[PDB]
């Protein structure tokens, strides 16, 4: 119908997440963020997606243990490893990563590029119960991936309400 239906679009807002290798946790919180603002009619409103830090995984998919933890909660991953680019740094409103080598990276990565719009902070910096990292799952086991989905559900939520 009309432009004019409902309130004024908003310009559309980006997230990227990052981890080191773009298989465990950050395609879990993209498929966690983009339901979440699918189930809310805004996801014409939002470019979301995920990357690595390194080149270690490109073209893989996520890892199997987090598929079937995101299958039992319903949310199945449809994503291809990648690692991020200068262009990134340029393009997306919030880069949010896992844990601290991850930030001193993304960090080392953001001086070598000419304009950084991103404003990069941890995800757990979200969360309300105060868990700042987001440990690494790849040497754990079925708990430890729930661990992070649900840290992934309080902090995208808390991101998605009140950005930093």
């Amino acid at each position: 119908g009309s432009h004019m239906e409902f309130m004024a679009e908003q310009a559309t807002k980006s997230v990227l997440f990052v981890c080191l290798g773009n298989i465990c946790r950050s395609p879990i919180a993209e498929a966690v963020f983009r339901k979440l603002v699918t189930d809310q009619n805004i996801s014409e409103n939002w470019r979301v997606d995920s990357a690595a830090t390194s080149g270690y995984e490109i073209g893989n998919p996520p890892d199997y243990r987090g598929q079937s933890c995101m299958k039992r909660h319903g949310i199945p991953m449809s994503h291809v490893a990648r690692q991020i680019t200068k262009e990134d740094f340029a393009t997306f409103d919030y880069i949010l990563c896992m844990d601290e080598s991850n930030l001193r990276d993304l960090n080392r990565k953001s001086n070598q590029v000419k304009t950084c719009k991103a404003k990069i902070e941890l995800l757990g910096s979200y969360d309300p119960q105060k868990q700042l990292i987001i440990e690494d799952p790849y040497y754990g086991n079925d708990s430890d991936f729930e661990t992070v989905y649900q840290q992934c559900v309080r902090c995208c939520r808390a991101f998605l309400e009140k950005a930093h």
